[PDB]
């Protein structure tokens, strides 16, 4: 499981690459059933929307549901991630952002790396985000939007907002881009939203500027994201580290697994 | 009969409930309309609706009564030719609004049909009207375009009662008549979501019973959407109570005469 040379160049130049149809419909069935089961588990890893009606984000489902553990070790994910980072990898973060039909809320414009750098002592952006679509992603159900190529700017420096939106994780709003920055950046780094059927995979750079809008549609948008990190790039927090459900601590190199998810 | 829709365009309107005419107005004409909009946004009065956060204008009514170029627009054969063709009658302005959905958080518009609001609020007898959208901004997937449930006007009016309380006392916000999640879930299989997208100066005609709505605009680009509702002169509202203000519901049923030529 490998990227084509064009796909590697696309990731380098644009900051994201889309692999359609990586997981088959029956594997999507098994994953969605495990998502529905996992959403019922109470705990601090389960983040509700502000309006309280539905789950907004779930952390560390791979520690509770076997299929998500299998997914996280799949060579269909680790092959591409290893090709891009050229190192041994471990799971820095595992989340599913479950954006409900009929009002699932937005995700603020941000970069990921600065959050992990400043909150957790992540030294360098030697990591890759690997999205797995558990819903068809369309123009209508709040797809991730990227500022194309904006990871080439590196980290856009800022201080965290005075008050945190959530005490269960860092909501990107805490490190949100300002309007002035977005207006300047979008002219050089235009908006693009990769669209594809469920089971598709989207790899994207931790310094790409990205965000997503509220989902007004009748269709849910369940988006799984695994952040793989270089084992030699473990966080060095100055204080007590955040919980393991949000920030991984086991830097044992992952060994990939071939075959279907079951 | 100058500005005539083709058979294909009429068929699209009849079957799908909307049709997009790209590039109807030039960049120069769009610029004049955008300058008029910036001026009109500053006019104080009840025709000016603010977003819930008060930070920007959400909607303006009756700009054609204050800005010459919007009066010219409302009489242009590029809008009245198609409207007259679709309705086959003399027309007057039922409603004139500009929904100015600002960059960086301009708010959504609830899923709804237009006709039932006018039927129940104003005594509009029948859906013998057409909505004419004019794009004063480029409309993309990113700046909260109108989304239609394609073909849903063929269901006629989906009956409901207005919400006990109104969101606004300056106009009827569509949320007062919003579609239920159950309705939308059931209907979208047969009437899928579609969003006309096009450069500023394009025109979008749509039926007053099509289900439609729009999302918040998280992008750095504004989305200024002008909508003129033309009504059959024989289909004037017959209100049972005191009529709403003229800035929101037109009363002068004198047939409009279309004009050719550039806006200035
Ligand atoms: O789920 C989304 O739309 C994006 C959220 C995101 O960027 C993140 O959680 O880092
Ligand atoms: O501006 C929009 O997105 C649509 C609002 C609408 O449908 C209306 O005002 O009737
Ligand atoms: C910007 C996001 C990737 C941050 C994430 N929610 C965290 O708490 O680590
Ligand atoms: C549904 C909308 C077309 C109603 C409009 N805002 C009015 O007050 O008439
Ligand atoms: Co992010
Ligand atoms: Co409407
Ligand atoms: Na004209």
């Amino acid at each position: 499981m490998q990227l084509t040379a064009d796909q590697v160049e696309k990731y380098k130049s644009d900051g994201y690459v889309l692999l359609e149809g990586a997981f088959s419909p029956e594997e999507v069935h098994v994953m969605r059933q495990a998502l529905k089961k996992d959403q019922e588990v109470q705990g601090p890893h389960r983040i509700l929307e502000e309006d309280g009606r539905t789950v907004r984000a779930l952390y560390a489902s791979h520690t509770r549901q076997s299929v998500f553990d299998q997914l996280s070790r799949s060579d269909r994910l680790l092959g591409p991630a290893t090709q891009l980072l050229e190192c041994d990898l471990y799971i820095h973060q595992f989340k599913i952002n479950t954006k409900r039909a009929f009002g699932g809320d937005s995700w603020a414009w941000h970069q990921d790396f600065i959050v992990w750098r400043d909150t957790d002592g992540l030294p360098a952006p030697r990591a890759v985000n690997v999205g797995v679509f558990l819903s068809d992603v369309t123009e209508f159900n709040g797809p991730v939007v990227f500022l194309s190529g904006s990871h080439q700017r590196g980290t856009v420096e800022r201080k965290a907002r005075e008050t945190s939106r959530s005490d269960q994780h860092v909501d990107p709003d805490d490190y949100s881009m300002t309007p002035a920055e977005l207006s300047q950046m979008v002219e050089k780094h235009p908006m693009v939203s990769p669209k594809a059927a469920s089971g598709s995979v989207m790899l994207f750079h931790p310094e790409i500027i990205h965000g997503s809008a509220p989902n007004i549609s009748p269709f849910a948008r369940d988006l799984l994201i695994i952040t793989y990190n270089d084992v030699a790039n473990a966080p060095k927090p100055a204080g007590e580290p955040r919980p393991e459900y949000v920030i991984g601590r086991d830097t044992t190199p992952l060994v990939s697994r071939s075959g279907p998810l079951h």
